[PDB]
């Protein structure tokens, strides 16, 4: 029936409420009258749905299968896993809804075709997940230790290690004397009397891993929830850390290159192949609308009295400038003839506003009234909001994804964490704001730790299936979206020599030069000769030719003429060789013009980009609207004292008597120019957690933060990520859519592939004997394959007869060879699972299609190293005295990040590059002239470093996309 279908959705959205109040904390029943109550509805529903099922046995196939199944389980559960199984109710609701049944269908319709992408997935995940425990097997469980023959005594009561402020996210791990580590022992500081860290001169190890028991290399179990966060690129630094101090510094190769296949090539496949498969008055008005609203957007905390008054002011005369247009089209038109217009009637609206706080709050509609005027915007908002209702019906499905994990989330680690965490499970509200959060990555490696390390090391498999299957059902969205898109002589090459040549030069600088060594001494008579060089060759092209490219190879030239003629004149100005200095960094921009290859691609992202261009006004306007928005609601709010207590503290005349120190937060709302910033990490989605508990707590203007004072102001968070991402989404897909127009040996290997993942730290003789056995056993194996006769399995054999022999000379033949060569040839027998490379024949196709696209690639590959170089040399200048011992405390910087080098600051321009915690990188260039130039580096480089990461994943699309078409 129609109604038949009303009764069903009553009790299904019946459960939910039942569902939605928990109460996690208060278990095992009878609370309270309302939990009786709960538990009463619980059998009604239940009663009810047995019925309609019967009902049905009376009389989709696979979805009333499903039905079945919960129905079932529910019966049985009447007779504490059971009760967590009540979650899946929600989903009896896909049948119900119409736009859910095919959506849905959609989706499960697309794994077989994801077949060759998971394939490909394993082998990273293997191969790297062995190399891994080959190598770091219970590293990170050493700690300096005291030398064990003397204890402490029983007064001092030191824990027996050197245990850090905080040992549970960053312990001393020390570095083992057969090993190479950066954090060697006796680095150890002095104590706070005898010092006892004096004595922590043994290191070996310990029974706890650096993350609770989580981040640990001693499994096959635990490598791959370690190798799963360096792919989702949430922490990943954190990890190469601890390894770069337990075993050498030669360790970020492997990261890197997990990165560039795990995370960038393979996560951005699952797109490719996911969508390969579908294939003069009016003129006056709009001068006073702008004059407006930027007279809005000049707030700024502790503004004097004769500006508040002047604004006041302001505000009075404009209403009346529109007041009397309002008057002047009310009687040189018709009143009923006003109306029609449909702009006109909420031009009226805004006048009846401004003449009667939110009404204050209000005026930022004021710039909404302009789109009257606009005639190409007008276009623009009408396709974005066309997008909607294809949009709409995946929002809706997500929702029940959200409220299903919120709600097992709730069962599972309800009132387990830690005062609680922030992120904790119990309280839906906040556990919506965590599944949320989880969706965005932001620091969903810290839920992960208290998750695993309270119900069990199995609770990643939570974060595994709500990370895969939402990012799952966000790679649809695209591919959706898109679908609908697509249904509406040699002097060049002598002269590359010489800027090649350059670079080494700019490269060697650093800070740590003495003025009168010969590394000084050769990088001022370089200067001299390279700049003449380059004036030189500028003669030969205008003596002979008498043009954008010219001007910018012109420029630089003079200004390095500039800089000796100031340079010349030290004696005799120190703020305009700083200024030049920053300038001279500009050179290896040179390169772009005389490579052909590269100067197409550098000229092509500018024509890409104009599509999209108006769609990034409108995506302005929104930072501007939200900027000023932000900032009166937290103009003097984010004053937050630091102290050692921060308690029976509620004001600043109370945070000075106990003499504690008063800190603004690095990223407030202060001015349009910070808000500006702050609405920059809400958007990069990196440390936009961080921002928004400040928020939540912020109280008054001159008061201290109380946690949880507001949590009305998530809406003001979350609801701008919503368009930013929404935004950015259209962005891409304006982009995009404009370029347009044996068995045996088989299974032999698979058995290899299994024992070599037995292998763990401290496993007993035994195994070590059968391991060690059952290698002589496939040695055999191969080469038996190897007598019945590709050329790979040739060498992949020789290696392995190869390692017998190693192994075997050492224990009973002569003086054995140093470790690290045996070490080494235990890893090379990972080589035997590319065999299986062949039997996929599937993976092989999909795979060159890559290649087929690669020489595009390589161009934007050679831009982006560029764009590292030129940063790099930047960054080295500005960054260059910033330090970080006790007296100077650093919260992204470090020993391993630090920009004083040209090495140091190409690494540590990489995880910015990723999006790790690049926000606490910037937050301590500001600590110590910095306030303007640090956020323009590091604002600059995000944007364009994933502009062109950008430019590469579309066109790899295309060349994938266009074999589809040939059929
Ligand atoms: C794709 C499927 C691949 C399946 C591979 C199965 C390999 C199993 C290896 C194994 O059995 O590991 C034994 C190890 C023992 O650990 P434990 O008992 O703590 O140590 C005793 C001595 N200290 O304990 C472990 O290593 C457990 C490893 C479990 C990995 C499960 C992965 C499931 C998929 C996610
Ligand atoms: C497509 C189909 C989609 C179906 C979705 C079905 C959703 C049903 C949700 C039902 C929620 C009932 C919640 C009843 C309740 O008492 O929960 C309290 C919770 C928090 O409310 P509050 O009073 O602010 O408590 C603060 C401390 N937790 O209340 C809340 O704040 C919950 C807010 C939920 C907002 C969801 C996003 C919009
Ligand atoms: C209006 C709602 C529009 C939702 C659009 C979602 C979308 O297109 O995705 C953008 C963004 C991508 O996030 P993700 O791929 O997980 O990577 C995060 C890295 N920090 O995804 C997000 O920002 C999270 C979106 C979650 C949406 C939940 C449902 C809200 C209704
Ligand atoms: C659009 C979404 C609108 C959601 C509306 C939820 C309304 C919840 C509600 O009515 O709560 C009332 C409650 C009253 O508070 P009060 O009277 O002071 O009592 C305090 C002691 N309980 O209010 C409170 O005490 C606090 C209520 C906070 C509700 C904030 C909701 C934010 C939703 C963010 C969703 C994030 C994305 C999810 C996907
Ligand atoms: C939609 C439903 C919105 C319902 C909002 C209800 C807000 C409310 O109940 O009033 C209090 C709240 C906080 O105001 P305040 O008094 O400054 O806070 C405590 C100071 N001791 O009042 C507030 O000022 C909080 C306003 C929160 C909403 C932010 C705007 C989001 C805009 C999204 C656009 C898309
Ligand atoms: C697939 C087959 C890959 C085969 C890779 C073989 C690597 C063998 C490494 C053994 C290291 C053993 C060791 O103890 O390392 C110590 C070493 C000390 O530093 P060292 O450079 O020797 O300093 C000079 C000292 N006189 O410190 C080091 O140098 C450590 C170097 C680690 C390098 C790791 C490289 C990993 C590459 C994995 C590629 C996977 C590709 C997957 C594609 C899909
Ligand atoms: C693939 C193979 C890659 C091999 C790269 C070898 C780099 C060797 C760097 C080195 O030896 O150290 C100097 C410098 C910083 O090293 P530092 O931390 O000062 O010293 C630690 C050990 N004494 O080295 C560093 O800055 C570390 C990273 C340097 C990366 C330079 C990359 C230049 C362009 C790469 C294009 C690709
Ligand atoms: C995003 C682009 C397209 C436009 C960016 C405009 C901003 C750079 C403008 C908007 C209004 C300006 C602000 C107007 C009021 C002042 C208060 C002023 O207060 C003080 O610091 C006084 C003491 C001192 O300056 O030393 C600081 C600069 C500031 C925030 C200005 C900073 C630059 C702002 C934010
Ligand atoms: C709209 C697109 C480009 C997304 C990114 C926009 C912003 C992230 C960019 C646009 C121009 C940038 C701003 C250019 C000028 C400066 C002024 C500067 O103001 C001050 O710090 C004055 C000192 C004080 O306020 O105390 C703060 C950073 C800021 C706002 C920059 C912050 C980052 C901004 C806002
Ligand atoms: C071991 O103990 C002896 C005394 O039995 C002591 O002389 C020696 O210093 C100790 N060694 C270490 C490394 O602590
Ligand atoms: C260091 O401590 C470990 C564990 O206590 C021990 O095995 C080792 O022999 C100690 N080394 C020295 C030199 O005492
Ligand atoms: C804070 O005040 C409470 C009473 O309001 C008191 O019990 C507590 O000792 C105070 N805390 C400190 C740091 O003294
Ligand atoms: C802050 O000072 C104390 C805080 O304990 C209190 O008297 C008052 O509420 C606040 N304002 C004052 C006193 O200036
Ligand atoms: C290796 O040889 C030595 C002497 O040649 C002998 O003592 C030892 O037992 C041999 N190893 C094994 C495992 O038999
Ligand atoms: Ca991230
Ligand atoms: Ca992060």
């Amino acid at each position: 029936n129609p109604w038949f279908e009303r009764i069903s959705m009553l009790v299904i959205l019946l459960n939910c409420v039942t569902l939605g109040m928990f109460r996690p904390c208060e278990d095992i029943a009878c609370d309270s009258q309302r939990c009786r109550i709960l538990q009463a509805f619980d059998d009604f529903i239940f009663a009810f749905f047995a019925v309609e099922m019967v009902v049905k046995m009376v009389a989709g196939d696979t979805w009333n299968r499903l039905d079945f199944f919960i129905v079932i389980a529910g019966m049985l559960e009447y007779s504490s896993a059971v009760r967590t199984v009540r979650v899946l109710r929600p989903l009896r609701a896909i049948n119900r809804v119409p736009s859910m049944r095919i959506l849905v269908t959609l989706l499960l319709d697309t794994l077989p075709m994801l077949g060759n992408v998971l394939l490909l997935c394993f082998f990273v995940f293997f191969i790297f997940g062995i190399v891994g425990v080959q190598l770091w097997a219970g590293l990170l469980r050493n700690r300096c230790f005291l030398p064990e023959n003397f204890s402490l005594p029983l007064s001092v009561d030191l824990e027996r290690y050197y245990q850090t402020e905080n040992e549970d996210e960053s312990p001393f791990i020390c570095s083992q004397p057969r090993e190479n580590g950066m954090r060697s022992c006796r680095s150890v500081p002095t104590l706070r009397c005898v010092n006892w860290n004096q004595y922590y001169t043994n290191c070996s190890a310990g029974e706890h891993n650096p993350f609770k028991g989580a981040i640990n290399f001693d499994n096959i179990g635990y490598a791959w929830i370690a190798i799963f966060q360096v792919i989702t690129l949430e922490g990943w630094v954190d990890i190469m850390y601890f390894v770069m101090d337990a075993h050498s510094f030669y360790n970020f190769i492997y990261f890197i290159l997990l990165i560039i296949v795990g995370s960038f090539f393979m996560i951005n496949l699952c797109l490719v192949v996911i969508a390969t498969q579908f294939s003069y008055f009016g003129r006056g008005i709009m001068i006073a609308i702008l004059v407006n609203t930027l007279s809005m957007g000049i707030e700024y905390h502790e503004q004097p009295e004769e500006l508040t008054n002047a604004l006041e002011i302001s505000n009075i005369v404009f209403t009346s400038l529109f007041a009397l247009e309002m008057l002047l089209k009310l009687l040189v038109y018709g009143p009923f003839g006003y109306i029609k217009n449909p702009y006109n009637i909420f031009d009226g609206v805004i006048v009846v506003i401004s003449v009667w706080s939110v009404l204050r709050t209000f005026r930022l509609m004021r710039v909404l009234k302009l789109v009257r005027f606009l005639p190409a915007l007008q276009r623009q908002l009408v396709v974005l909001m066309k997008t909607m209702d294809n949009v709409a019906t995946f929002c809706m499905l997500l929702m029940l994804f959200i409220f299903i994990f919120s709600i097992l989330g709730m069962h599972l680690f309800g009132c387990k964490f830690a005062l609680p965490d922030r992120k904790n499970f119990d309280s839906l509200l906040w556990a919506i704001v965590t599944v949320f959060q989880i969706l965005t990555q932001e620091d969903w490696n810290k839920v992960l730790y208290n998750g695993m390390a309270s119900t069990s090391s199995w609770a990643a498999l939570y974060f595994i299936a709500l990370m895969t299957f939402g990012n799952y059902v966000l790679f649809n969205l695209l591919v959706a979206i898109l679908v609908e898109g697509f249904q509406a002589k040699m002097f060049d090459h002598v002269v590359l020599v010489i800027i090649f040549l350059n670079c080494i030069t700019i490269a060697m600088e650093r800070p740590k030069i003495d003025p009168h060594s010969a590394e000084r001494i050769f990088l001022t008579l370089s200067n001299y000769i390279f700049t003449a060089v380059f004036l030189a060759e500028m003669t030969v092209k205008v003596v002979a030719l008498g043009s954008s490219w010219n001007v910018l190879d012109g420029l630089l030239v003079l200004i390095s003429v500039i800089d000796i003629l100031v340079s010349m004149v030290s004696d005799s100005i120190l703020g305009m060789l700083r200024v030049l200095r920053l300038l001279r960094t500009l050179r290896p921009l040179r390169v772009i013009s005389r490579a052909q290859g590269l100067k197409l691609v550098v000229e092509t992202l500018m024509s890409s980009l104009k599509p999209i261009g108006n769609i990034v006004v409108i995506c302005c306007a929104f930072f501007i609207i939200f900027g000023i928005l932000g900032v009166q609601l937290f103009k003097g709010k984010f004053f937050v004292c630091q102290g050692e207590d921060t308690r029976n503290i509620t004001n600043k005349s109370d945070c000075a008597e106990a003499s504690y120190r008063w800190v603004r937060h690095k990223y407030n709302f202060d001015n349009l120019g910070q808000a500006l910033m702050s609405l920059f990490v809400l958007a990069s989605k990196d440390g936009w957690v961080d921002i928004m508990y400040d928020g939540l707590d912020a109280v008054g203007v001159d008061q201290q933060p109380i946690m949880n004072h507001n949590p009305w102001m998530l809406l003001y968070f979350i609801s701008f990520l919503l368009i930013v991402a929404f935004f950015v989404l259209n962005m891409f897909v304006g982009v995009v859519v404009e370029n347009f127009h044996d068995l045996f040996i088989t299974g032999v290997i698979g058995l290899n592939v299994v024992t070599m993942a037995m292998e763990h730290y401290q496993q007993p003789q035994i195994l070590d004997e059968a391991l060690k056995i059952c290698n002589y056993i496939f040695t055999v194996i191969f080469v038996l394959e190897s007598v019945f006769k590709n050329q790979l399995d040739l060498a992949i054999v020789l290696l392995s007869i190869m390692g017998i022999t190693l192994e075997e000379i050492e224990v009973n033949a002569s003086l054995p060879i140093n470790p690290t060569i045996i070490r080494i040839m235990r890893v090379l027998r990972i080589a035997r699972v590319l065999k299986l490379l062949k039997m996929a024949v599937g993976m092989r196709a999909l795979l060159d299609t890559v290649m087929q696209a690669l020489p595009q690639v390589g161009n934007l590959g050679l831009l982006f190293m560029l764009l590292f170089f030129i940063f790099a040399a930047l960054g080295v200048e500005l960054f260059g005295d910033l330090e970080c011992d006790e007296t100077h405390p650093c919260e992204g910087l470090g020993r391993h990040a630090t920009f004083r080098n040209f090495g140091m600051a190409f690494l540590t321009l990489f995880r910015v590059s990723t999006g790790d915690n690049w926000n606490g990188i910037m937050k301590d260039t500001l600590r110590d002239y910095n306030t303007v130039i640090s956020p323009i580096y590091f604002v600059s480089f995000v944007l364009t470093a994933q502009f062109v990461l950008v430019n590469v994943v579309i066109a790899v699309l295309m060349k994938h996309l266009e074999e589809s078409n040939k059929e």
